[PDB]
């Protein structure tokens, strides 16, 4: 663990205090004859890195609705805000993800900051319900069903498999 | 950051959460539409490291005096107990450290584990006070000082400089 150089209230000498590790900060410094002490950040309070501080950082402003935390005020750290799940960021805050229309699907998954990106499905594969997650699905294989292609599939349907 | 399994109670899904930073536990896992949500550990308990856990450490029964904190019970570390300065640790618990005599110094400083070491001034050398920390010092340089010496040193003391 690291250390720090402390100017010492009483005599003027500059002494070498270890530091304290993150999510603490230094409560009273070393001195000729004891060691420094520390303590915990209190709540509200965060430090990132092993530090010699008097005074741990102020967390920030509570997430603006819809947002949320992805990481929390703790200790180690401060809070961290993201659109929920199935939003994205655009300007201001959150808006939700593009739903791919029957018979397209995602190329690109949609992330906090991208929205999704959809792609008509593409020849033998069809996808048959809203959703701004699923990608196009492959037809069924009827070859490899021991069986024969009844009515073709669609980019919103797959075939249907049989026989005659 | 890391990131962790979880089968999901409700569903019997395996998903993939984001671990926890150290000095966070995991309050709630994630599920299929909500992030993980972290919280700090409450005081009396720690965790090391990124994690997935749900409960923290508990931190280790306060240090028996004589000996005191050299880390504190914190988020991200459990308390960690030495010998205070000037002490060593020997057996049991703690002893002072080695007072070198009149005429002796430190050759290896004493830590938190081991005692002092005490070496006989060497000729040119010399100490005049008892200590568990000084080192031997050189005679005054009556030469370089564009004087004579009037008394020799031994090893208690230094020699002294002046003319005729």
């Amino acid at each position: 663990i690291g250390t720090y150089r402390h100017v010492d209230r009483a005599t003027g000498q500059v002494l070498t205090c270890d530091k304290c590790p993150a999510g603490t900060y230094v409560s009273e410094h070393c001195t000729n004859t004891s060691l420094r002490v520390c303590s915990s950040c209190p709540v509200g309070t965060f430090t990132r890195h092993e530090n010699g501080i008097e005074k741990c950082h102020d967390c920030s402003q509570p997430c603006p609705w819809p947002m949320i935390e992805k990481l929390p005020c703790a200790a180690l750290t401060d809070r961290e805000c993201t659109c929920p799940p199935g939003m994205f960021q655009s300007n201001a805050t959150c808006a939700p993800h593009t739903v791919c229309p029957v018979g397209w699907g995602v190329r690109k998954k949609g992330t906090e900051t991208e929205d999704v990106r959809c792609k008509q499905c593409a020849r033998g594969t069809f996808s048959d319900v809203p959703s701004s997650v699923m990608k196009c699905k492959a037809y069924t294989d009827c070859l490899s069903q021991n069986l024969v292609v009844i009515k073709p599939g669609t980019k919103e349907t797959d075939n249907v498999c049989g026989t005659l």
